């Protein structure tokens, strides 16, 4: 068995690395299944020469809505839930991770089905915040996914695989994805159906 | 569909800004319904010129009280739920937003009707907290709100618009709220009734 | 109704400060009712010429203690509860307050009636910790409260009072306690008799 | 009743210290009950010239997994619990601590028996951050558990002891631990048989 973080707390990763690079976001998210779940899901990219630390994810959906007392609220933010209750929003940022909203009956995609996103009109922003290890100084770096970047039915490609005692990043795969076979039905649609 | 956040992380928000300029609260608070319930809402302002990281609100309710004992407790302190327990209280600050807590059985408006709000002696106090992207030190900025500047039965008016690629805001609309058709019982009473 | 704090944030306490000075915990905490809930309290005192930002109180339960398989802990600590789960524990200090731990099924006080307080071999630390706004560094301060510097059936005297369109703090007040009556069950005690 | 915090705040433990030294994970984990609960701990070591502000501890459980869907995760990061619901994992490091995350139907380990431990392909990797209060900035502290350095069956030995109204921190037993009678079952298992 090869480790990933040694006894003294030096990572296993980069082979040789010193620990401004600007953190990376995938270009895409997708949507697939997760044991039994549907999932969003967008990566988060590492920084070469430095840590993070304190270091968490948060999402915002930016989309303008209507209350059903007729005020409009042009882009109104609301939370995603991304590990927020549980601390997994708290990162061990070592080597790009994938986070994952299931999208649950709290999730704002739980009526979404596959035919029905890209008639949506809506986006989702993505705030990495940590303090840089070396610099001293608290960092934030954003993102966005609008509709058309959201791609339904695909998973990430892995990008971690082990190389000499060390682990390798293949950064050529970082926003690479693939499809695989994935219900077209939204959650709720999906859940409904598994109650019966 | 046009951006409000692009892939490289800077939002199209203030054509052509830098990304000690003060921090702004609306200088009133309303009460209105949003999807069936009873709403107390007040507006913070964004920062022209830099973001705010780890940025963060919360509140208080500064109201001098006796316990059931006879203790007097002048001025005593409660907090008000603004997203706390969603992580709704955690800003994306870009442009103004308008803070909402919902009114409900464990608020302390849950009993004050329309009527009955003018009699109450209290105190709302506001508190943005976050750190300067700039700057890097922490901020914290303070604004208060009483019985007289609660507007019962109102809504914010609408800052936000979509000029030429770019998402403008009329800052003089920013304290700018108008009149809308709302219930005068308590959320309490609003409660009671609707359930029967 | 004369505001505590002024719509620009300026708070309207301690006439004409500036906003190393220490940062007080009162000497002696005591348990008493509060609405039909029996509390332990002790006061934290305000920083004279600076605000603390992020500020937050935590407190912690030191007591040796035996497992159920004879493993022995000394001094083990536990978390008492002061206002975590509604962020009540986030102070707006800007007088001295006065935090409180409801004895519930959950406190390590639940059991511990008067009589049997004095035998207890225990200790609460008291953890005020936030961000001196002048300074722009981090601070901590700590105080101890031991079996025999917990009051059993007593409340903290008033500090505040309003002078002159400002609050005054009387600070020789700060740790005067007064004696109330106050059942000498212990919560358990007082919850199963009122259950019936 | 020696007191282990004075009134001042001065700690009463490493007679005559100050308050760059490391922080210290000892080597090996133990799994063993503690009030009927199966429990995994490792033990954190305090920084003996410095205290360490809005300090924090979390664990990764770092684990190669499979989606039901055939989707494989080397390496897949998941929080362990240890005390960040209750604010447990806020620590009030003066002294080593024994950190505890309880084997539950929630733990990643609740279907993990001793025979099937070494069978495992798993990394913990536990984590400290904290301000360190003397040089002002955030730290950083990692090491790392793999499956052969948990101890099945075993406790911490005690690192304390009350030496001339001071206490004194025994580190040569730091990372020491001894047998202890623990029943081999897993945690579920364990729960399947305690419920008949
Ligand atoms: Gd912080
Ligand atoms: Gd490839
Ligand atoms: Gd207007
Ligand atoms: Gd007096
Ligand atoms: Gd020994």
């Amino acid at each position: 068995i090869q480790r990933y973080v040694r006894k003294d707390g030096k990572c296993n990763v980069h082979h040789g690395n010193v620990r401004a690079e600007t953190l990376v976001f995938s270009t895409h998210a997708v949507i697939s299944m997760r044991d039994g779940k549907l999932c969003l899901m967008f990566r988060v990219g590492d920084l070469r020469n430095s840590h993070i630390v304190e270091a968490s994810i948060r999402a915002k959906l930016i989309k303008s809505k209507q209350t059903s007392e007729g005020e409009f609220i042009p882009l109104n933010q609301t939370d995603i839930n991304v590990g927020y209750y549980t601390g997994d929003d708290r990162l061990f940022l070592v080597s790009p991770l994938i986070i994952s909203h299931e999208i649950n009956q709290q999730s704002p995609f739980w009526e979404i089905s596959k035919a029905q996103l890209p008639k949506e009109e809506l986006e989702i922003v993505v705030i990495l915040e940590g303090m840089v290890e070396a610099t001293g100084m608290t960092c934030q770096a954003r993102s966005s996914y609008i509709t058309s970047e959201i791609l339904w039915g695909y998973r990430f490609t892995p990008v971690l695989t082990l190389e000499d005692g060390f682990y390798e990043v293949d950064y050529n795969s970082f926003h690479e994805t693939y499809e695989t076979s994935t219900p077209s039905l939204s959650a709720k649609e999906l859940a409904e159906l598994a109650n019966r």
